[PDB]
Order: structure tokens, then sequence, then C-alpha cells
């Protein structure tokens, strides 16, 4: 059948990809740039991200329609559209990195977060992983490539030029490239590195709550200990333990709340001297006090607490499954690779293949938008009062 008809289907859907990479990553951009709660260091690299899927549609989609007509072009001019794409992938690996280490910094140590990660220090290793992705993304034009190997057959059949070739990306770029350095190397081994950070951040997070609610049940049994207690000296050991745990939760509105570690801190050194002195009962009444305590602003610290670690574990599955999905859309063009370099007794995977796969990838600049729509909130309404005024 004419080659025109089966390319005309894969350049419409290009196409179609296109413009919606555009149109929802440039609403990403235009959110942050407005609303300042959505100004942080993690959606700085939200949107480094959002300009590689722009520049998808404008320029690499683009590219990829002009190599699949095989085009007559001088090689190393073939080579430059050929890996431009491989420019935006890296970029984006980058900043999907990025991310996961910046929500592991924010919850492993929070304490430490605003005057480690900041703006500046962000917009500089935004920088540099920009340059290091044409690094590793052209490196073939540093000389890795098939130029000095030209197929001049097919350069003659199409009527090419000297020094021009037919402009077909496995005609240039070499496939040991593809595998060992871009895939295994450049996005396999990050990959993986992601999914060890975002394991160590779910770990975290659940070690944080199990903690809280730990500290929780070792007031109220020690509490019961206390009123149960037969002598001053058992009454001594709980306080004794019962101090140590709010101490340490301590150091784990917010003027209201430590006031409340205050107050629970100093009656339990009150019931503690009354059980040094051997006062009992007294030590007992005292200790009963804490529960007015407990109520009032103990158990609104632990409230607060247990919401704040689970909107990070929430906002860190949004972020995993935009790299879940990446990896999605791209393994299945680089599986290909795979069997065509380390299978060469295989038949190389038909034509209609090539091109699902290759756009399954592109449509990959798509989906985020969507992700952060139903998943954040913040973006959601800023969506939604961008598109009404407008
Ligand atoms: C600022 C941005 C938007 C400008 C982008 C310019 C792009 C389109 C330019 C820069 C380099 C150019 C390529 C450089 C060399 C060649 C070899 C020639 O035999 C065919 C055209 C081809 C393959 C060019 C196509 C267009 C090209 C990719
Ligand atoms: C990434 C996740 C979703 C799984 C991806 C599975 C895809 C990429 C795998 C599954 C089965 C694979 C195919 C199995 C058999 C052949 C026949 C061989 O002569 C060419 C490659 C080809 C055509 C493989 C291409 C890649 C393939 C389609
Ligand atoms: C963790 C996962 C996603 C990493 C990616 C798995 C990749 C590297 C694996 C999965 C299936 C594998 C392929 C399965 C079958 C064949 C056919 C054989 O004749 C050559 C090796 C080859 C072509 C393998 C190459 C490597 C391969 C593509
Ligand atoms: C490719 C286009 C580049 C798009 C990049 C546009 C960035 C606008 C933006 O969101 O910036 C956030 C703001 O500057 C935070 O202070
Ligand atoms: C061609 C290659 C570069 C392409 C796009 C530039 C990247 C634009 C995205 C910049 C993201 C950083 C940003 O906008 O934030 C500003 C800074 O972080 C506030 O502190
Ligand atoms: C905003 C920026 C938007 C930029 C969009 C760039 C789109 C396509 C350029 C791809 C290169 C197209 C190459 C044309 C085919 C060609 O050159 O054919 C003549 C050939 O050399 C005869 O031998
Ligand atoms: C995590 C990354 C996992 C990497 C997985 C497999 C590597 C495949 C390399 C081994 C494949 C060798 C195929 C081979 O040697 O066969 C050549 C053929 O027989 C000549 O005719
Ligand atoms: C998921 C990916 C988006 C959905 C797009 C699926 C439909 C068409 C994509 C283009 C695949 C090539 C079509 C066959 C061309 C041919 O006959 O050679
Ligand atoms: C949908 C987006 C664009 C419409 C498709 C443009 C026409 C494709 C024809 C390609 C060709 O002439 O070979
Ligand atoms: C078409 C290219 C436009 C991409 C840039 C989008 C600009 C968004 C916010 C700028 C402030
Ligand atoms: C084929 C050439 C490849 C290079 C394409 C780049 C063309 C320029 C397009 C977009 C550059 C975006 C620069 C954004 C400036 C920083 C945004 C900000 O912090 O305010
Ligand atoms: C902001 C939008 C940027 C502009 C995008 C322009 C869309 C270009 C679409 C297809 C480019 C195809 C170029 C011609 C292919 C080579 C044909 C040939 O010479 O054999
Ligand atoms: C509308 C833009 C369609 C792009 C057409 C590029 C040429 C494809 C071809 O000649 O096979
Ligand atoms: C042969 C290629 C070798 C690499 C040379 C470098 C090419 C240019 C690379 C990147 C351009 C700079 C883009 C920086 C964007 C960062 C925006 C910001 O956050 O300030
Ligand atoms: C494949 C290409 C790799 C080539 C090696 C890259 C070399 C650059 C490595 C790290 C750059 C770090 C930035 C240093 C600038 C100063 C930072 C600072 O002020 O603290
Ligand atoms: C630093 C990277 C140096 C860039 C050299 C580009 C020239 C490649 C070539 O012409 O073959
Ligand atoms: C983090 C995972 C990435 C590292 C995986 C390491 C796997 C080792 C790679 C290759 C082992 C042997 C390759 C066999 C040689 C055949 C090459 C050929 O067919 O041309
Ligand atoms: C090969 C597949 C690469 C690993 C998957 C991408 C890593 C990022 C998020 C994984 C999901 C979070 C872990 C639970
Ligand atoms: C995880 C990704 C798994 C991708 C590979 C899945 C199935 C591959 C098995 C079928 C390939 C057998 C070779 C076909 C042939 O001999 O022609
Ligand atoms: C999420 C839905 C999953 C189904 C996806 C459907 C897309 C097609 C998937 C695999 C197609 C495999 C085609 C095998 C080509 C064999 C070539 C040959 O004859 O040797
Ligand atoms: C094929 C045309 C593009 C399809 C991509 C749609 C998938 C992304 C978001 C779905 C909601
Ligand atoms: N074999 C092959 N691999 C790729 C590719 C890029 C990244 C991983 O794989 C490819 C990309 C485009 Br865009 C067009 C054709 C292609 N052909």
């Amino acid at each position: 059948a004419p080659p025109i008809m089966g390319s005309s289907v894969y350049i419409t859907v290009e196409l179609a990809i296109a413009v919606l990479a555009i149109l929802g990553n440039v609403l990403v951009c235009w959110a942050v740039w407005l609303n300042s709660n959505l100004q942080n260091v993690t959606n700085y690299f939200v949107v480094s991200l959002a300009a590689a899927d722009i520049l998808v549609g404008v320029l690499a989609i683009p590219f990829a329609i002009t190599i699949s007509t095989g085009f007559c072009a001088a090689c190393h001019g073939c080579l430059f559209i050929a890996c431009f794409v491989l420019v935006l992938a890296q970029s984006s690996i980058f900043s999907l990195l990025a991310i996961a280490i910046d929500r592991y910094i924010a919850i492993a140590i929070p304490l430490r977060y605003n005057g480690l990660v900041t703006g500046t220090r962000a917009a500089g290793i935004i920088a540099i992983c920009w340059v290091l992705s044409f690094a590793i993304g052209l490196t073939p034009m540093l000389g890795w490539n098939n130029c000095g190997q030209p197929k001049e057959g097919k350069a003659h059949s199409q009527g090419c030029g000297e020094g021009q070739v037919a402009c077909l990306f496995e005609d240039v770029v070499p496939m040991n490239y593809m595998v060992y350095f871009n895939f295994f190397a450049c996005v396999l081994v990050p990959l993986l590195l992601m999914l060890g950070v975002y394991l160590r951040i779910f770990a975290a997070a659940r070690r944080q709550l199990a903690d809280l609610e730990d500290n929780w049940e070792t007031l109220n049994d020690n509490l019961k200990v206390i009123e149960k207690a037969d002598n001053a000296a058992q009454v001594k050991d709980a306080l004794t333990k019962m101090r140590a745990a709010a101490l340490d939760a301590q150091k784990a509105e917010m003027k209201d709340f430590r006031h409340g570690f205050d107050i629970l801190v100093g009656q339990i050194d009150d019931a503690l001297k009354l059980a040094n002195e051997g006062k009992v009962k007294e030590a007992q009444a005292a200790a009963e006090q804490l529960k007015t305590t407990r109520n009032a602003y103990i158990q609104k610290y632990l409230e607060r607490a247990r919401s704040t670690l689970q909107k990070e574990v929430h906002a860190a599955k949004s972020a995993a499954i935009i790299a879940g999905l990446f990896a999605l859309c791209w393994l299945p063009l680089h599986i290909i690779n795979c069997f065509t370099f380390f299978c060469p007794d295989c038949s190389h995977a038909p034509l209609w293949l090539m091109y699902l796969a290759i756009v399954l990838a592109h449509t990959n600049s798509v989906v985020n938008p969507f992700i952060y729509a139903y998943r954040i909130r913040e973006f959601r309404q800023t969506f939604r009062k961008i598109i009404r005024s407008h």
C-alpha cells in the first residue's frame, strides 16, 4: 500500500499529541506564574519538566515527523533532529529525580529543609541539568554515530547528494549508544534510583506515623499505670518515662502547641516531685490533671501532625505516579531497541509498532497536566480560574 496513507495516520496522531502537550503544559506554567502558593522549589522542577514537554510539541514531534520521511540531509544535521528528543527525555529524568530527592529531604529532615533547599539553588541545579541533558542527548554528534559508514545505496536510490544520507533514526544513531549509554546508564539507572528514593520516603512516613502513635499510647498507658499504682516508686517510674516521651514529642497555633507541652512537662514535674517525697495520692491526683492538657493541647498536636504526614504521603504518591508514567510510556521503545540490538536473528519490529511506540513516548508529554488536576487541589483550582477568565 502507499506509504503516504500509513504515514498520514502517524502524522495526524503526532500533531494531535503536540497540540495537547503544548496546551496542557502551558497551563501548568501559567498556574505557577500566577499563584504564589504554587511557587516553591518542588514546582520549579515541575515547571522545568513542563518546559521540556512544551518543547516536545513545538520541536521534537515536528522533528519526528521529519525523520519518518527519510528525506535526504547532511548526516550531522540529521543527527540533531534525531537526538533532540533524547535531550528532552534526559531533562525530564533529572527533573523527576530532583522532585523525588526534594520530597525525601522534606520528610526526612523537615527542620533543615527551608535552609537547605532554596530557590536560588534550585535554579542553578535546573540550569546544570539542562546543560548535562544536551551533553548526554547529543553525544552522538561528538563522534558516536554512523556518519562514517553511510548507506550509499539507499542514498542513491533517493537521489541524495554527496555528503547526504536518507535521514532515518536507526541509520544515523548507533544501537549500542541507545541500549548501553542512553537506556541502561542514562535512563534505567536514574529510574531505579528514583524507585529507591520513593521507597525511603514511604518508609520514613510510615515510621514517623507509627512513632507518633507509640508516644500517644505510652502517655495513656503510663497514666493508667499511675492510677492503679500502689507505691510512690511505681508512680515515679511511670512519670520518668512520660517526661522523656513528651520532651521527644516536643522535639518533633504553633505557639499554642508548645505552650501545651510546657504545661505537660511542668505538670509531670509537679507529680514527680510529690512521688520522690513519698506522697502517693497527691502524685496520683496531680497526674490526673494531665488528662485536661492531653485533651486540649496534645490531641490537637497529634491530629495535625498526622494530617501533615498524610499530605506528604499523598503528594509523594502523585509525584511517584508521574515518574512511573514516564517509565511506562518510554519503556516499550527502549525494549524494542534491546530486541533489535541483542537479537540479530529476530525480525525487526514492524513499522506500525515502531510508530505506536514512538507515539506512546510522546503521549507522556500530555499526561502530567491531568495528574496535577486530579491529585493536587491547588493546581485544579488555578486551572479553573485561568480557563474561566480566558
Ligand atoms: C529557536 C528554534 C525554534 C529554532 C530551531 C531551528 C531548527 C529547526 C534547525 C536548527 C538546525 C537545523 C538542521 C541543521 C542541518 C540540517 C541538514 C540539512 O541537510 C537538512 C536540514 C537540517 C536537518 C536542519 C533542519 C532545521 C534545524 C533542526
Ligand atoms: C513496558 C511494558 C508495558 C511492557 C512492554 C512490552 C512490549 C514492549 C514487548 C512485549 C512483547 C515484545 C515483542 C515480542 C516479540 C517480538 C518479535 C521480534 O521479532 C521483534 C520484537 C517483538 C515485536 C517484541 C517487541 C517488544 C514487545 C512488544
Ligand atoms: C526493570 C525492567 C523494566 C528493566 C528493562 C528490562 C529489559 C532490559 C529486558 C526485559 C526483556 C529483555 C529481553 C527479552 C528477550 C530478549 C531476546 C534475546 O534473544 C536477546 C535479549 C532480549 C532482547 C532481552 C533484552 C533485555 C530485555 C529487553
Ligand atoms: C533546536 C533548538 C533547541 C533549543 C530550543 C530552545 C528555544 C527557546 C525556548 C524556550 C526557552 C525558555 C526559557 C525560559 C526562561 C526561564 C523562565 C523563568 O525563570 O522566568
Ligand atoms: C508553535 C508551533 C511550531 C511550528 C510547528 C510546525 C509544524 C511542522 C509539521 C511538520 C514538519 C514536516 C517537515 C517536512 C518533512 C520533510 C518532507 C520532505 O522534504 O521529504
Ligand atoms: C554539543 C552539546 C554540548 C552541550 C552544550 C550546551 C548546550 C546548551 C545547553 C543548555 C542551554 C541552557 C539552558 C538553561 C535553562 C535553565 C533555566 C533556568 O532555570 O535559569
Ligand atoms: C557527560 C558530561 C559530563 C561532564 C562532567 C560535568 C562536569 C560538571 C559537574 C558538576 C557541576 C557542578 C556545578 C559547579 C558550579 C559551582 C556550584 C556552586 O557554586 O556551589
Ligand atoms: C542498572 C541496569 C543496567 C545495567 C545492566 C548490565 C547488563 C550487562 C549488559 C550486557 C552484558 C553482555 C552483553 C552481550 C553482548 C552482545 C552485544 C551484541 O549483541 O552486539
Ligand atoms: C493497554 C493495552 C495493551 C494492548 C496494547 C496493544 C498494542 C500492541 C501490543 C503488542 C503488539 C505486538 C506485535 C508483535 C509484532 C510481531 C512481528 C512479527 O510478525 O514478527
Ligand atoms: N529505534 C528508535 N528509537 C527511538 C528512541 C528514542 C528514545 C528511545 O528510543 C526513536 C525515537 C524517535 Br523520535 C524516532 C525513531 C526512533 N527509533
